[PDB]
């Protein structure tokens, strides 16, 4: 099972011999009963792997974590209640007051809020790099830096970073590369770990879940970053831990040190855990992830062709276009479809964008991306942003109906 | 309504005219479709109230929030993914790097981890007060303190704080009193807002949910802390916000300032949100909260009497007992039953505690509390000297008394006693 299409259905689960349930049960339980007191000792002492408490782990969530880990080619994963929480728990494990991270400036608005407003209240500052130039990432790094953070394809301008060059800059300064791969659709479009990323985060809310039913995040550990080698920047990864009678994580867990700490420390103490109900919804999504991503990208390519030749369209941003500023990176790293998104500029005054979105009858006007239903938004008049710009999350409806919906909306706004 | 038993079925929900659904629907949606672009702008610009995105709000969760606020007598509440998250979001809203909080030392271990290990990494330190004395709370406060934090009833020793005296100290120092009222059962046993608490947090995982199916937390805002009067310690409550283009929270939201910031800043940026499936589980729990807490407390009282007359028991720790160190506070603040917990010391060597628990066949052996099923643990040999500071002893069994028939609970301990002592 190299194949994503098979992993998305089978990885991380085998029917338990008690029930032999073919589908993944929903373990709607807070707790798990000890076999005896000494069993509980070993569980709480981390002396034995087992279910302790659903704030930390849950057999349903475990399948979701293992399956996403398998699809990204990581060693293991930890689920969170949202993508924001996946980002926050990651940075809070890597950095502490006085530390900083180096981040692309091309960010999801919620992530910018985190990096620019929330984390500085905890003494964690971010140096933003706008240029994408390796030299600029390198120059931003100082002795207090704890990560380079980039999105695998930014939103709504679809900048694809030089994963390999940036990973090397990070590794050569002793810090991990963290990649928000939400727009890589769970490893279908982009696999950052294959290109040097140490940690991958996702908003499972989007393409991973695929049906807009469920908020969720996930942190995937590549297992590839040597915390011992870089204990000068990450002493909590190796030094005796205040929370587990001096447990030394690296000594105990090796390549899983980071993701184990996420679970036994950060899930335990911040508590941004994922419901097993949410997990099951996401698993149903993941079972078709490859098929959906495949059709999403195919529809997106055709929609970009439609918008190129529309007399009402000023411009098109699509990472597959040769004119796109970071096309050589998209070409290099997106070999299974150029994602599910495009952005367009419409002709006319400032109200044109909103008229075109408001006139859509199939495409929905809302915040989300990565739903099976097509979504659009006029981001400046509502929520790389320009007032002619419409951002479009292309769904898996029949392409002719998506196109027709924009056609009738254009006819109404432009006669 | 005034009555807890009616509120827990009705507060915060009216059937929508579309479906007229009598029970609360599960809004298994991440998103909510705009009426138009201008509508989307007003929602995102906080110029209009309405559903935007389930990381921040959700009509199922909204019922859960409003119902818990009504039960506690707060103005509003915000749900979180867990009890820990409720505590964490609360402290992170009150304090930032270089600030501190003063807390009782009688703390849930996960809370102690937050205050002693996790938050200090973010420059947020805690001064612990062990004595319960008002003067020690007062002396621990300094100009960087941002809250006093206590549990309404600690565990496993069931210390009840002097809510009113502590709230007075806090309010004189210009800081809120934050109370973890998990062991007050949703406001059935203990009602800290009635006694000066400004912010109440819960592990809804426990008695609120009541069935051990669901992790969840909730933050309840009393609405009673005047952030403007105390803006010298809380400038972010009154000053123009960087998050929302200079939005001044107190000016816009007044008494809802804290809980509004929890939602529009902390749920939004930390993302520890509660699933609608979880909120629905919790709502089924809440619909019987009064009935369960009542039986819990009645069983717990009867079990205290059974244990205090058992030859096998060295001692009983129960907040309803006049010999309890903080009984005067328990008598004042717990008038609807003295809780659902107790602790006992068993006679014999150090293995007697783990043998009595291991020998239980009805009561379950696990670390959770606040299930309808009875639970017991020997914390010394399991979750936990450093143990002694925590209030844990070799001989202590901690019991979360369920709502089973108390005769069956007693029979279960009796046959385990017979097996451990002959």
């Amino acid at each position: 099972f190299q194949n994503f299409e098979t992993l998305q259905l089978h990885a991380g689960y085998t029917p338990d011999p008690h029930t032999r349930s073919t589908a993944v049960p929903i373990y709607a339980t807070s707790s798990y009963t000890f076999n005896d007191s000494a069993h509980g000792a070993r569980l709480f002492g981390l002396k034995e792997l087992g279910n302790i408490y659903s704030r930390l782990m849950n057999p349903t969530v475990d399948v979701f974590e293992k399956r996403i880990a398998a699809l990204e080619g990581g060693i293991a994963a930890a689920a969170t209640s949202s993508g924001q929480a996946a980002q926050f728990l990651t940075i809070a494990t890597l950095a502490k007051a006085g530390d900083n991270i180096v981040a692309s400036s091309h960010l999801y608005g919620g992530t910018y809020n985190q990096l620019n407003v929330l984390l500085p209240r905890f003494g964690i500052k971010t140096k933003f790099v706008r240029s994408g130039k390796l030299e600029d990432y390198a120059a931003a790094i100082d002795d207090q830096t704890r990560a380079i953070y980039v999105e695998s394809m930014s939103n709504p301008d679809y900048v694809v970073p030089d994963f390999e060059g940036i990973a090397k800059i990070a590794h050569e300064h002793g810090i991990p590369l963290v990649v928000d791969n939400t727009l890589g659709a769970g490893g279908y479009y982009i696999r950052p770990i294959e290109h040097g990323a140490d940690i991958v985060v996702h908003s499972a809310t989007k393409w991973i879940g695929g049906h807009g039913t469920t908020i969720g995040g996930v942190i995937v550990d590549s297992g590839r970053f040597n915390w011992n080698k870089h204990s000068d920047r990450f002493p909590e990864m190796v030094e005796p831990s205040p929370s587990y009678h001096g447990l030394k994580y690296w000594e105990a867990f090796g390549p899983a040190t980071f993701i184990t700490r996420i679970r036994v420390e950060m899930l335990r103490d911040i508590g941004a855990c994922l419901s097993p109900f949410s997990a099951q919804q996401l698993l149903l999504g993941i079972e078709t992830l490859g098929l959906r991503a495949e059709r999403h990208a195919q529809n997106t390519e055709k929609l970009s062709k439609y918008f190129e030749s529309s007399p009402n369209v000023s411009w098109v941003l699509w990472p597959g276009s040769e004119s796109h500023p970071t096309y050589s990176q998209a070409k290099k790293y997106l070999t299974r479809g150029f994602g599910a998104m495009l952005s367009i500029g419409v002709k006319g005054d400032a109200s044109a964008g909103s008229k075109v979105v408001d006139g859509l009858k199939l495409v929905s006007n809302l915040a989300n991306v990565g739903d099976a239903k097509s979504l659009a938004i006029h981001p400046w008049s509502t929520t790389g942003v320009t007032e002619d710009m419409i951002r479009i999350s292309v769904g898996i409806e029949h392409v002719d109906d998506i196109i027709a919906d924009f056609e009738q909306s254009f006819q109404k706004a432009y006669g």
